């Protein structure tokens, strides 16, 4: 029968950014994993081509396209990836969720005094619970950070305001509403229930709703939004996700796993780009890209089943049984940070020494409290450089070879060589294309230049054979050829080319928009800047997200020649590799929020793994084969 | 195998306006017929349940910054991707080519193609690219086409693009066809393809610069389904309003088929239709009834078509009814006459139309039926047009409101409690703040007042033991009486309300917005308005739409009594019950477009049915069994 033949998401001739004119056959209502090195083209394949189809063809329908040549039995797309969900000052996790319109919902009908609708508790809207001094931003003496008016905070249930609601974890909430008995709002209190189980269940019990939307990780937001998704009852959609192991701890990796899956059984497709092994093992099927990054890569070098992925010789295939061992010894310090009374958040007043000049890994359950800990005591003394995942400013505007610097020795070397000006090659330039200069216009590919940025008057001017279009669209591990000899010689540029390889973005063009990377890339790009010197502690928040376990061997060299070199280095990781190269472990718990924001283990790696005292530990032993 | 399990969408308590805790079994990619009398509960049930929650679980997914209230049912399960394909409109400077791929494409087979080369696809769009400067795209300078003379310069085989978009679609695909050019060999064949599927839904007849608010319901709903049929989306759920609309009888066997192609996709396919020629190409049948209103609301038959059949619903009872010619017709008493009819495809006609009789005027889609009545009818002295197009402020209206009604009725409140009628009315102080219909911003039910229209205090006064909120409430056929004796009789209510039962709108409540009502319900609503009044001739265009058979045989009674109480009726129509019951046709023809626009018959039913010489004719024949 015709009408169910439509069982595989078929592409043929897919050539977005690198990818080498793929095909493949995804199983709907199935799990499929895309693996493959950072930079691969797992993204273009899935993100760039597969939803953006989808979502194209969708939004042709409405009455208010991907370079690839057919995409057979598509569904609806939906995203969900480490973007944050809101971003204004007045998104919360509580109005980004059903939770926080069903508990304004049960206030209204259950909170004495009465004081109006569902309307009267929220504070993005007036006349309506905002408080009027800040607005229902909070920040702000008459409502205490809560944004709600007096009125709004009057009306109460056996004791709690809905500020005092939405500042106690979810954990606590969800118990708080079991012990509401009023059969007036039985099914209300059903319903609010289960949507805070669920938040208990995939492990966001230590949030609370009051939380700013634009202070969640990468990782939370991702979860957030999937709470949603599995409580929905559409069916046949695609559901995508991106790294959705990214900050978890190794205990919390079965929990997500089962919560794909369960995704799947009601009925839908889910497409997952992954790295770590623990998850590629539980799909129904794989799609490897490679062999390698960039012009090396893109190609769909295996797909099939899990066993045939592990046969297979790929980059993927070789390394998926790869596990660190312990260093055979560590560093001594040369030093001492002393952190005194650390009471930020959850943290139980917390003294730490962290040694200098080694590398300390910081790690423990999500809501353990590490980034508490490390940025609120840490990251503002003198020296310290903190390079982290959030989003570079003006990035529709820049590039990585403009945030670098390089661009200028470029723009140099072209004008030297043709007898012009600098800034003819610039974004000012009079021959600058009038609607971009960075070639695209969300982001889609500018019609006026045609991507090439520059009107044919600057594009006939050449060095090495090759126009600044050209230069732009080359990748850095191109371009640190290209500007190495010849007429196209430009030492200074060489140099950023060289950091920006050795941080693993090598397959990174020098005209991508700034606007398209990950927050690994973008966190990596920012390490490749501020190499050079500067200070000399450095604070990386989870720098192995977007990698394959081939990648990090690469960062665990950088970040060995970075102490090496005089520095201190302190890393918030789960990635066990990670563990096991550290000179000093400071794990944060025992658990999440309450139940955590102690110190539970500060030693050697050898010292934690010999213990196997806290989940950590207990964790990381096993890694290790002990 | 769980993920493959959620094969029906699955619906239990719906109570959706009518609705009376219905319940069905949808199966997933098949044909669905939705079928019943007017204000049975179709359309509550398809569109205001079943898509319109779906259409939720979706926005719910998009980020805040992109962005509907759960209808009433208990549980919705196993629900997909819902596309409405309606008859709303598509539209101002837009026009068939902008609305479809078609037109994008020809742009850019224009800038590739065309001498002198003029720039990219956006130098033939009249959205300052292409546009002409002196009317910005809506005039001496373009002569109508909307582009400037650059635009208009370029030219392949002597044609510009003003050219390709002013000629018929079915010329434009042999045009392309005939274009031999290896630059473009594959955007010749998509386009090609494209163009191919606008004749084959029987749309070769339109041009590509015809304006989107000029097309019928009819052929806005083909339009849209041009843009599904050639969609890559699988299992979404597209939901229909009445397909067969403008289609002649010739013509129903081709849109059958293109229903099951879209199936045959991969896709569920709901259809609400009155048809029997289409309910019976069905997988699976759902016959709301048993009648109307407080009447309807049941599922009163589902299964099988061959169930229907044996059913002794309603529509199981109508579904072999064929009407019979009339024994005699009645004769003129005068003749209007149009000489030199000439509007767009129409041949300089000559007709008589016959004063004092039913004249059906026929002919296929595009034959120019429109084009006469409206160009040489619709002009003249007592000749009242009553057509499906929207009526003023809708959004602030009702039937109470527009038929005069709702003044009356506030007096009547007014003196029976010693206040005065403003009380009762929208520009009340007692009335809701941010609505007074009881609904907002499309029509969801308003938060404030909870749907009840006024503060509490003004639903203190009472007449008959009902309210003012009530009344509103009221079906026409109950405020019918309500209104005819004791302490609430208003004898001008009561006037009005007996009109619109007699055009078969005793189902709708007083306070309906009118933003509810389908096409037909607006021309029915608007035809009762007339009835009292002056004119002596009235033109119908497709009366029968939203009409079961069951309701067409009140629609001729009424059709009768205005007849043979000294009225000229002329009806534009495709419905063979009606043509059977005619006094004179009038049948354009032979074809649509410039295959058209001559009278190819003029006589009798009988006289049509004995030649069986035209397209119409032959089906009629066909139909009565001749
Ligand atoms: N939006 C874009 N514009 C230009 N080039 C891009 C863009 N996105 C990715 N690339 C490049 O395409 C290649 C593959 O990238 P991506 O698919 O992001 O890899 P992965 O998801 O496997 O890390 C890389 O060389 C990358 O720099
Ligand atoms: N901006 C914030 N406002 C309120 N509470 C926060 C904020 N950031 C973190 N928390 C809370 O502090 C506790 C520790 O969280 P965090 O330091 O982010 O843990 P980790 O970094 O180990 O995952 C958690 O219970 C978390 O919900
Ligand atoms: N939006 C609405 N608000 C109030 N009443 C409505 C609305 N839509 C329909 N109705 C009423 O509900 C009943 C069912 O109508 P509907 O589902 O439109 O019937 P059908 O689609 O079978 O013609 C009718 O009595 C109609 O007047
Ligand atoms: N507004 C318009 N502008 C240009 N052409 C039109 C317009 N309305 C109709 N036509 C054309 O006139 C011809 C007859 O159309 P129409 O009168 O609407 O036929 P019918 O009413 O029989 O379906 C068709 O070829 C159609 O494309
Ligand atoms: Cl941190
Ligand atoms: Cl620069
Ligand atoms: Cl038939
Ligand atoms: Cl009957
Ligand atoms: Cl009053
Ligand atoms: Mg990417
Ligand atoms: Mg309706
Ligand atoms: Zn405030
Ligand atoms: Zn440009
Ligand atoms: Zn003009
Ligand atoms: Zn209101």
């Amino acid at each position: 029968c015709a009408a169910d033949s439509h069982d595989m998401i078929r592409v043929h001739g897919a050539r977005e950014n690198n990818l080498k004119n793929v095909q493949v056959e995804i199983p709907k209502r199935r799990l499929t994993v895309f693996t493959g090195v950072s930079g691969s083209g797992k993204s273009s394949l899935v993100f760039d081509t597969i939803a953006a189809e989808s979502q194209r063809l969708i939004n042709e329908t409405y009455s208010a396209r991907p370079e690839v040549d057919v995409l057979d039995g598509l569904t609806t797309a939906i995203l969900v990836d480490q973007q944050p969900m809101g971003t204004s000052l007045r998104s919360t996790v509580g109005t980004a969720t059903d939770a926080g319109t069903l508990l304004r919902i049960l206030f209204s009908r259950l909170a004495k005094p009465y004081i109006g609708t569902q309307k009267a508790f929220a504070f993005n809207v007036a006349s309506g619970g905002m408080c009027l001094a800040c607005e229902g931003i909070g920040s702000c003496s008459e409502c205490h950070g809560t944004r709600l008016s007096e009125t709004a905070r009057s009306a109460k249930i056996d004791g709690l305001s809905i500020a005092d609601a939405s500042a106690m974890q979810i954990s606590d909430l969800a118990a708080w509403i079991r012990g509401l008995t009023d059969p007036s709002v039985t099914t209300l209190l059903t319903v609010l229930g289960q949507t805070l189980e669920s938040f208990v269940q995939i492990g966001l019990g230590y949030l609370s709703l009051d939380r700013s939307s634009s202070t969640l990780s990468g990782g939370e937001a991702q979860r957030v939004k999937m709470v949603r998704h599995l409580g929905s009852a559409l069916t046949d959609v695609t559901y995508v996700f991106d790294e959705p192991t990214v900050g978890l701890h190794p205990h919390d990796i079965q929990r997500m796993n089962e919560l794909l899956l369960r995704l799947r059984d009601k009925g839908n497709t889910v497409l997952v780009v992954e790295h770590k092994p623990e998850t590629i093992v539980i799909a129904d099927h794989v799609v490897d890209l490679g062999p390698l990054a960039g012009t090396k890569g893109g190609e769909v070098v295996f797909e099939g089943t899990v066993e045939g992925l592990r046969a297979s010789g790929t980059v993927t295939g070789r390394h998926l049984d790869d596990r660190a061992s312990l260093k055979p010894s560590v560093r001594q310090r040369t030093g001492v940070v002393e952190v005194r009374g650390a009471d930020a958040h959850n943290l139980r007043d917390v003294d730490v020494d962290i040694p200098l000049g080694v590398l300390t890994v910081v790690t423990g359950v999500a809501g353990s409290g590490k980034s508490s800990l490390i940025h609120g005591s840490v990251a503002g003394r003198d020296g310290v450089v903190t390079v982290d995942q959030s989003p570079i400013k003006g990035s529709r505007r820049s590039n990585p070879a403009t945030y670098t610097g390089m661009l200028e020795p470029i723009r140099k070397t072209f004008a030297k060589a043709n007898g012009v000006k600098p800034a003819l090659f610039s974004p000012n330039s009079e021959g600058a294309c009038p609607t971009c200069k960075g070639a695209g216009v969300v982001a889609t590919t500018c019609e006026d230049c045609g991507g090439k940025r520059f009107q044919p008057s600057v594009l006939q001017y050449r060095v090495g054979g090759r126009d600044i279009s050209e230069v732009f669209a080359m990748p850095v591990a191109e371009a640190a050829e290209f500007f190495r000899t010849g007429e196209a010689r430009t030492p200074a540029a060489c140099t950023v080319l060289d950091r920006l390889a050795e941080v693993g973005l090598g397959y990174l063009s020098l005209g991508q928009p700034l606007t398209t990377l990950s927050g690994g890339e973008r966190q990596r790009l920012k390490l490749a800047g501020h190499m050079g010197g500067a200070g000399s502690v450095y604070i990386l928040d989870e720098p192995t997200s977007g990698l394959h376990l081939a990648d990090v061997e690469q960062l665990l060299r950088l970040l060995d020649r970075l102490v090496d070199s005089g520095k201190t280095v302190i890393v918030v990781e789960h990635h066990q590799a990670v563990m096991a190269h550290a000179d000093w472990i400071i794990d944060l718990g025992p658990g999440a929020g309450h139940d955590g924001g102690r110190v539970v283990f500060e030693g050697t790696p050898a010292d934690l793994v010999a213990a196997r005292s806290t989940l950590t530990g207990e964790h990381l032993a096993q890694y290790v084969g002990a």
